[PDB]
């Protein structure tokens, strides 16, 4: 299993208005099919009025933009035809200011009042977040405060009410029934107020359904693992930063841990990525870094156990270093050619980082055998070609600074893996590790 | 009569995704009206996959993000139901390099390459642009060149050819049949090689049609009048900069001449705008000014004949320092509310100049009578109430370097207006004027 996650404005447009859309997605099938995708994660595709979309006003409505629900069930018909899954980034922790069960609450009706999370005589109207360490109380002028942990306009759902926990399971089965083969649930770890009664509410949420699971949660072991039996998927930051740490400081020492430490004999998935629209860009790491270094990078992705991931243009090395809160220096428009300028191509904002004529349109890159896109295509058919990797075994057989090789191995195969991550050679196993590179035998 | 231009992206959505539509456009009809609006000019409606829309590749449909014909239709009965007009920014003066009729030129069709402007044996290859002065005539890998006045991707359309302009003409029907009432025409005065060519074109291309036309010809005064009595509108640069010019030196010299020699016995009436997609915000002009020279330039603007118009934005003093080639910096998302939190809100993207809860949003402004707003929505009220004005005579009855006196009129209305452009108070015929003030008599 290969992954790809798509900021959907920014990937193809099917209908000529320069805006990222289904229809354009629809046609990119032969791309993704041809870099080896599996699956999909796409980001929010429902009504919100953020460029981002992980406060939905409506989850019975897509983003306008995008497209109809017509337009979005024919989409999902062509993925299956080509044999790819499509995944929804699922926001349900929390809704929009704007969403009309929050403005119900508002205007005082019972029903709705009891949907979100209000303060109590014996709430501390001074608790932060752990991260920012902003505040996640709210105040409304009649005195009153809700919840609200991503923000003042990204009001808390209430699990404890049967009620709300009803409403979105109807929701689910309903994007199922739909041909929907999955979702990424955006902040799975605050479902509930402990964590206990979180891995009781995802046992009886998604206990009677099938389908591909993605959650963050960051209780970094024992509860993860917790979380992992249930779910089967966990987005891997643990290996994903370390990955990357590794190859920038070329020293072993964090990506064997984090190796055995988030990877081995695990009851679920961990899924690895090269970054997500909450940070840098793999290209951009540590004030960005080198074509030799992104490629390895990939390289290690693509040779660990586990189902590797792909964020839009990582592939081909966009550059984007995160900022606040214009958070979209990340979501550049995908590049199909020099010139930004031919059917399918999005331009609906000037790009930050990756303008035109810059040599890393797809175009571009499929025809130099050197480029990061000609390279990627190379690790991910190899992948392809080895779906055992995804739950094999590993077993560490020299783990030296500057270069490290294991085994892969289930019950009927065997690879041995060589990361070079310094310059100059070194042989093993009468193996030529080259500077900067990776091998398989 | 009192005009407003529109970025129809960052106006009003009505769809609940964030992006301005044709049904937000309609929910809009509300503030317009009490804004005192008669027509409204639309930024570029057609398919184009730029954020701006100047380079069009299908006059025959229209820009998806903004909706459907039926929804836009929706739009255009809404608003004459309201006795406002509509007028269409229409950039015929070329096509998009995706347009089908450049690619089949491309191709070396026949019929479609004369559709186009090709270079010459003896053409000047280098030949450059007024204004910036830049190359008109773009290469092509097979030793061809064509020109493009707006650029390699704006490829200029050929009205030397007959079928060009019936192409046009009926393209022009088709829209008036749709209830539209008028056209704003770019690069208005590059439509033939020859300027006295240039005037025969639309001489014989309005000739027999009826509506709002809207043109830039920088004649410089010139031959701008013969333009002017075929278009019966013309943009007045000219003085809408000295406008702004005047009051940013607080010396009325410019504004004399200016006035003299472009709103002053003209046959035609001059349409005098607050700024526009191709400059920096009122707000922002030179190093931009004060809530208190802001409402002068905006009380002058109400104050002289012609047709006074607003781009969108400008009645709140929005910030926005024009720059290339990321245009989109001065098309910033219309405020709503301070929170930028409310249906009908736009935030395709993070405002570059005006984020949110920065006091200038219409329902901020609108509960102090303080305000840009409140002051605007007073100019308006008034030259609603004054129609003879547009088509009124101005005599001068006082000029100093630090303010100026003049009085309005035709044969059975009168009245005097008084400007102060200095931070210190002045007098004329018992009569001062405080800093900045404007009193009419
Ligand atoms: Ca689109
Ligand atoms: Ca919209």
């Amino acid at each position: 299993m290969i992954g790809y996650q798509i900021y959907v404005r920014s990937f193809r447009d099917g209908n000529l208005d320069g805006v990222g859309d289904f229809r354009g997605l629809k046609n990119a099938v032969s791309y993704l099919k041809e870099l080896g995708i599996d699956f999909v994660w796409l980001m929010p595709v429902f009504s919100s009025i953020s460029f981002h979309g992980y406060d939905v006003v409506d989850f019975y409505s897509f983003k306008a933009e995008y497209g109809s629900e017509r337009e979005f069930k024919e989409m999902i018909e062509a993925f299956h035809d080509s044999g790819i899954k499509v995944v929804l980034d699922l926001p349900i922790h929390h809704t929009g200011f704007l969403h009309t069960w929050f403005q119900k609450a508002l205007k005082g009706d019972p029903h709705y009042r009891d949907y979100y999370v209000w303060a109590n005589k014996e709430t501390d109207l001074d608790e932060r977040r752990e991260w920012d360490g902003e505040k996640i109380w709210h105040p409304l002028e009649d005195g009153r405060f809700y919840r609200g942990l991503f923000g003042p306009f990204s009001p808390d759902l209430n699990y404890d009410n049967p009620q709300v926990f009803d409403e979105m399971k109807r929701l689910v089965l309903h994007l199922l029934d739909m041909g929907v083969d999955g979702f990424r649930f955006d902040a799975a770890k605050h479902m509930r107020d402990t964590i206990e009664q979180n891995v009781r509410f995802w046992k009886y949420f998604l206990s009677d359904l099938k389908g591909i699971f993605l959650a963050e949660i960051w209780a970094e072991a024992r509860m993860v693992d917790e979380h992992g039996r249930i779910f089967g998927y966990m987005l891997n930051f643990d290996t994903s930063h370390c990955i990357k740490e590794a190859v920038w400081k070329e020293n072993t020492r964090v990506l064997i841990e984090s190796i055995e430490r988030a990877v081995i004999a695990k009851d679920y998935l961990p899924v690895n990525f090269t970054s997500n629209h909450d940070m840098s860009r793999l290209a951009s790491f540590e004030g960005g870094f080198s074509k030799e270094k992104i490629k390895l990078s990939i390289s290690i992705l693509f040779t660990l156990p586990g189902v590797p991931l792909v964020f839009y243009g990582d592939e081909l090395g966009m550059k984007g270093v995160y900022q606040k809160p214009n958070t979209e220096v990340v979501l550049d428009p995908f590049p199909w050619n020099e010139s930004m300028c031919v059917e399918g191509q999005t331009f609906w904002k000037w790009p930050a980082y990756n303008g035109p004529f810059s040599g890393i349109s797809v175009e571009y890159q499929k025809r130099d055998p050197d480029s990061i896109l000609s390279h990627t295509l190379g690790w991910t058919r190899f992948r392809k070609e080895n779906q055992w990797i995804d739950r094999a075994k590993l077993e560490f057989l020299c783990k030296e600074d500057k270069f490290l090789v294991y085994r892969l191995y289930d019950d009927q195969h065997s690879l041995k893996v060589f990361h070079n991550l310094s310059g100059e050679e070194v042989v093993f196993e009468g193996v030529k590790m080259k500077p900067y590179k990776t091998e398989v035998v």
